[PDB]
């Protein structure tokens, strides 16, 4: 059972609801908010059997859809005049705190069989597809791993790899095995462990993993630089991320270093505890009070985040299925390069701008081309893409996706759309109807939700029924809310999942006897610029708000002007 | 895939929901309206290891609570003055509709704790089990997903949630053609080939392994009954329902051949199947259900019908399964027979219940049905009251004479909850949108009874800790109703995702004719008594009710039968 009394979270998440201590712990499945949708009622995925309809009509490949819907020529891409790429990279960022759904490992190999046998579903390539004109071939998919392999009698479900909590578990691991590894265990000083080969100016870079079929030394081979060590898998899948883990190590040490100055007989344990306490409340913060408002604007933010009150033991914090799928919206955040930037916040040469396609896995660019400073101010000073009905999601992501480390580019649209038959998830009408929306029936009722009717007739073309479109494709279709980048289908799903992320966490930063009022008065300081001053080479940084202030030097500041964290009440006699 | 247009039933209720076709179909886990609670968060019950608490306190043993707060002395026990003994058992027959939990090696004679076994131990100065090293024994429910240390342990419903007379014609489809007479093209149901009762059918035997209905006589070397649920035969009240029905079935399979003599038998089967399906929903939301929860109730969680809605889930919650054992204090502690003239029939007109568990052969050979659904009809149902809530009929004497030791039906309610991981009172009070009592005090305001509240906190230290069924019958019953406000919210809960999301409720468009559904109106379990049986004089008006001869009896004669006019085709 659980111990009656405790000061931090466990690593897993175990025991954050007493009551029912396995939820929102790791390797658990999602909870589902409406019944599984599958081809044989209990497993099979919508458009596993050639010929079987879905609700009357037929199934639609994803790399259909994605094709004639999503694809968009990118020139006529649109920068987002108010956010900036910071806002898409913290999203992806957050998301790895969330949730992650374990696939088998490539073994019959669907990395390079089209043969559709379990576990692959691989995506089928329609005709006249613009890049892959051998219809044999197929875009590779592992099936998500069930939570009850081999039943008849289950409901297939899927299982979520982390603690759902916003708990930095990408910085710390959701495993305790992980947690232990990624610490400094050479003395009493609560220290995570860092790169012991390289050096970014002087200051921290994120362990190496040694990793049996390591994808990161494919990028480049001469290089020879392995994937980083982080609380997530997934730390190295792009640079921008990498210097995301990397920032927060950094803060993690930084911290650990001033409290042990402040209270010099705390050991180790304490240290590292209290420290990453601190992280995990400003990852709380720079959610709740300065991403979440601009991704679902200041309505939905009323109507689904709601000032916070206590604590409350019965609201279930797991992670939603369906969310899995509806958060993948800040895919159409996504520019089709990486930026880089001098202290002048230049185009730093020789290489500005690397096309997405070459820096996927690429940890060597971070080591080897100027570290993280010159990739958080291309963050700072790009504007996020703007998320438009006939500009959805870019060719570097929907044609060449990890194009470098593969038998062939990816299409992650596609993937999102094959991903949520996969589990299973129910159609765009029966998520409006949860969400207590109207469900339009027609091409016209579509046409007026949309307030696109050429949009409309694209999906009825390819779906037959409102009652088909796939979560990802409807809820990102969908006009944008007022001061928000998604629209109301989207808004619920992610107002409502993070509503009990907060409300049902017993250390929610805010909640009586998690930290004194003190500390809670020194912790509403913080802010994301600031952790950028504190532990990078970076002296000019975004204006509050960060995810806004996009444009050098209109929106820019010198570090020196912002408040720091004032660590006085940590103190101990 | 399912079928895109249909006529029928499935056997198993695969594809009633079209977009989530196993949902209310047989073999598959609870709906949680709750997350579980579990001693180690996944698998193990609380009261499994000793000495590990319950949110903060010891688990009380469930033999404890059952003779503590249970127990009460029979002479005591009040009949209730506006139910019949008729509305027990259509509870019982209808919930063997609904959900059945089934269990897979030594738990029936070892007391060592070890899975798949969960044994009720003896707490010290027990009224009947002196032997401390001795035990009641209980099997653990099957887990939906077996050994797994990933997936929160849940159980499997066995049978189709719906209301369709699955108890009837089985949710099974190897179980659905056994029970059919597959000799002719007549449609009918198989009927008993070595006995009748006074003329008319009897249910087939069953084959089984162990037969425990041959133990309770022995001589007599009768065995159990074969019906649509496996429990047909578990007391001859509920056989006689079952036989009832049977009849019922084949009557109007009959009626049907001579309308329609093209229809062979499969349309005979299946339009019968379709009939006594909606004479069962009617019955139970027309004339049942009301008397449960009383009329307030009725209204809030039972509006008037509209029609089916596909985003409807109709399976059953795992609460429900131990919530609707309400009907366990509705219990007398005997059977009842009567003759026409509803007078006591000799020999043996009340029979002590630990006598009739099982006992198949008092159906086959001391005088069939008549005299039982007499009984029903003219006996009045128990009283639940807060001092007596169980007789000791079921509580000390449970399945006497076909086991090792007799048993104790509320304690296993309870280790049961605690088996399926349901949460305790305070849970289920605020997912209902109720009051939370956290004092004595409080739940004295609760239960209007100060007594029982100091009771149960004796037992149980919290009220965030009190047993689903335990809390659910202690609570003071609606004005009109036999629960009070929190089973009336689970039992209402359920019954309306029944209805509104059974796309072959009668009163949804398509099913049956606008003529058919007048003609349905006009049923009655009176008027099926009636039909299929040797009584001429029944209970007037609403047979749940009507509890006392002469003043609540009609005869025969005066009630309107059911026209199948509406029914023929060319
Ligand atoms: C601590 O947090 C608990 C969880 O709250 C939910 O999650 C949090 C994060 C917020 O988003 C909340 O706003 C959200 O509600 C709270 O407990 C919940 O309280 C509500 C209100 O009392 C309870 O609702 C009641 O549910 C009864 C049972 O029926 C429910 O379940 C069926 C199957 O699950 C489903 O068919 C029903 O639709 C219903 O589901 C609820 O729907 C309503 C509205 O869409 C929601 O408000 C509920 O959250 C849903 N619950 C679930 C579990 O999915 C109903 O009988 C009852 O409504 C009846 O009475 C009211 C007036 O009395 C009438 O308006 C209405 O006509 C109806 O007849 C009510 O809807 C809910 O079950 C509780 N959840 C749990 C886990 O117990 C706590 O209240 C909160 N405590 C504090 C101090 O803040
Ligand atoms: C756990 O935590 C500890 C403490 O925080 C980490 O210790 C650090 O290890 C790294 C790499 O293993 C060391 O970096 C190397 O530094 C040497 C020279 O060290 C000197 O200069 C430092 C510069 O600021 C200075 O801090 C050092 O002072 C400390 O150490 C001395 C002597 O032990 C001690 O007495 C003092 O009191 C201080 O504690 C010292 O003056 C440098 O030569 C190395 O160069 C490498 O890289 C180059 C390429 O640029 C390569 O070409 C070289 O040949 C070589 O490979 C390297 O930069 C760092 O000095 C350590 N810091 C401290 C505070 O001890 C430890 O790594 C953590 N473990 C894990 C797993 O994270
Ligand atoms: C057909 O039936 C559908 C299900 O009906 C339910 O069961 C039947 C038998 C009745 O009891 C009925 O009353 C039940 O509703 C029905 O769909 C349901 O419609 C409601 C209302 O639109 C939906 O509730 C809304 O849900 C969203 C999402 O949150 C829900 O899920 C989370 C996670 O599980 C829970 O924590 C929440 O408590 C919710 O349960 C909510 O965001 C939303 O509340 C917000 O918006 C409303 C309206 O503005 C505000 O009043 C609130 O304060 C919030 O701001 C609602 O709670 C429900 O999800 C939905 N279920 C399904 C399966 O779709 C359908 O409408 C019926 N249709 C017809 C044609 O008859
Ligand atoms: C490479 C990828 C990115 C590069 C910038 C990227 C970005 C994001 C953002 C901005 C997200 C949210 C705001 C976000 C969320 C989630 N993604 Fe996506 N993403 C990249 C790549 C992937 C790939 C590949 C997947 C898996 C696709 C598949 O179905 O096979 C992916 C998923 C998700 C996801 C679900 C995570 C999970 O539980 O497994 C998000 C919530 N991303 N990404
Ligand atoms: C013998 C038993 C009965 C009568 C002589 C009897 C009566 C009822 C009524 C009247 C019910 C509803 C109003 C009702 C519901 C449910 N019961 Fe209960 N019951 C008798 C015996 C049992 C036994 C034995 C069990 C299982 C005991 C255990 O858990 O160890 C039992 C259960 C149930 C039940 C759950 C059924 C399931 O899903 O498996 C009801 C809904 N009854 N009974
Ligand atoms: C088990 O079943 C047997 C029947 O198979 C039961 O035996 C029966 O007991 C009754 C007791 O009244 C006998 O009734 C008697 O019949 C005779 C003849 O008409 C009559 O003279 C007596 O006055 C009385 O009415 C019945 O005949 C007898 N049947 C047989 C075949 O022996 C037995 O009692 C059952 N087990 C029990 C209840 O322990
Ligand atoms: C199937 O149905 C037939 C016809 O309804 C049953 O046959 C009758 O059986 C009774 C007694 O068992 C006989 O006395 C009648 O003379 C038979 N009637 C006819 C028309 O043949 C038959 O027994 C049924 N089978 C089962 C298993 O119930
Ligand atoms: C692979 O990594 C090497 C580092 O090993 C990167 O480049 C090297 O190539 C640059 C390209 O202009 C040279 O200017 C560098 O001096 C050289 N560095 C070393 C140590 O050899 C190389 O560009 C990477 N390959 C690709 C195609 O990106
Ligand atoms: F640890 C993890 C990181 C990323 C994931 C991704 C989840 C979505 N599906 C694709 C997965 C990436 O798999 C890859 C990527 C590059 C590769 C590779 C396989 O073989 C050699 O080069 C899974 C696990
Ligand atoms: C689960 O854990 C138990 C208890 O230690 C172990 O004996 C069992 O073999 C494990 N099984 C699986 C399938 O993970
Ligand atoms: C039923 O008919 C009988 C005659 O068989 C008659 O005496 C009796 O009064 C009728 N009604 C009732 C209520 O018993
Ligand atoms: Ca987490
Ligand atoms: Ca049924
Ligand atoms: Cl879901
Ligand atoms: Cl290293
Ligand atoms: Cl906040
Ligand atoms: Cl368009
Ligand atoms: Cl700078
Ligand atoms: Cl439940
Ligand atoms: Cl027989
Ligand atoms: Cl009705
Ligand atoms: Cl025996
Ligand atoms: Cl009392």
């Amino acid at each position: 059972t659980c111990p009656e009394q405790d000061k931090y979270r466990t690593i897993t998440g175990m025991c954050n609801n007493r009551r029912s201590p396995t939820l929102g712990a790791s390797n658990r499945a999602f909870v589902r908010w409406l019944p599984a949708e599958y081809e044989d009622g209990f497993s099979l995925p919508y458009g596993w059997t050639p010929g079987v309809k879905r609700n009357g009509f037929p199934v639609a490949l994803a790399r259909a859809v994605s094709n004639e819907i999503v694809r968009f020529p990118t020139d006529q891409l649109t920068p987002d005049q108010e956010r900036s790429l910071m806002f898409m990279q913290w999203g992806q960022l957050l998301d790895h705190d969330l949730d992650f759904t374990p696939e088998p490992a490539a073994r019959v190999n669907c990395e390079t069989s089209c043969v559709q046998q379990p576990p692959c579903f691989p995506l089928k390539i329609p005709p006249n597809d613009p890049r892959i004109k051998n219809q044999a071939d197929c875009i590779p998919f592992f099936r998500s791993c069930p939570a009850c392999p081999g039943s008849n009698i289950t409901i297939r479900n899927q299982i979520n790899a982390l603690t759902s909590f916003v708990d930095a578990s990408m910085v710390y691991g959701s495993e305790e095995p992980l947690a232990r590894n990624l610490r400094n265990m050479s003395n009493q000083l609560g220290l995570l462990a860092v790169n012991q080969r390289f050096q970014d100016n002087g200051r921290a870079l994120l362990p190496f993993d040694n990793l049996h079929d390591d994808p990161c030394l494919l990028t480049n081979r001469s290089a020879r630089i392995p994937c980083f060590l982080a609380g997530d898998t997934r730390s190295s899948e792009m640079p921008e991320l990498t210097s995301m883990h990397t920032l927060l190590l950094r803060e993690h040490n930084r911290l650990a270093t001033e409290l042990k100055s402040l209270n010099p007989r705390w050991d180790g344990e304490r240290l590292y505890q209290e420290a990453r306490k601190i992280v995990g409340a400003m990852v709380q913060i720079i959610t709740y009070r300065d991403y979440l408002p601009l991704v679902l604007g200041p309505t939905a933010m009323r109507k689904y985040l709601p000032t916070y009150r206590s604590y409350n033991d019965s609201v279930d914090p797991r992670i939603a299925n369906v969310f899995t799928n509806a958060f993948r919206y800040g895919h159409t955040l996504i520019q089709p390069f990486m930026f880089r930037l001098d202290n002048r916040y230049q185009p730093m040469e020789p290489n500005p701008r690397v096309p997405l396609s070459r820096v996927f896995f690429a940890s060597w660019r971070v080591v080897l081309e100027g570290g993280i400073d010159p990739i958080l101010r291309g963050l700072m000073a790009t504007p996020a893409k703007l998320n438009r009905q006939n500009q959805i999601a870019v060719d570097e992501i929907r044609e060449r996706l990890f194009e470098q480390v593969m038998r062939i580019g990816l299409d992650l649209p596609a993937l999102n759309m094959q991903r949520s038959r996969d589990h299973g998830l129910p159609g765009y009408n029966a998520w409006r109807r949860f969400c207590g929306l109207p469900q339009p029936e027609t091409v016209g009722q579509l046409g007026t939700v949309l307030r696109n009717l050429k949009l409309a007739r694209k999906l009825m073309e390819q779906y037959g029924t409102p009652n088909n479109i796939d979560i990802w494709m409807g809820g990102v279709s969908e006009p944008l809310k007022r001061k928000g980048r998604v629209g109301p289908l989207l808004a619920c799903i992610i107002g409502t999942q993070f509503r009990k992320l907060r409300d049902g966490d017993r250390f929610w930063w805010e909640n009586e006897g998690v930290f004194s009022m003190q500390q809670r008065q020194a912790l509403a300081q913080i802010s994301l610029p600031r952790i950028i001053c504190d532990n990078t080479g970076i002296t000019t940084v975004s204006k509050n708000n960060i995810f806004m202030s996009n444009s050098y030097p209109r929106d820019f500041v010198n570090c020196s002007t912002l408040p720091a964290l004032n660590l006085a009440s940590w103190r101990e006699a």
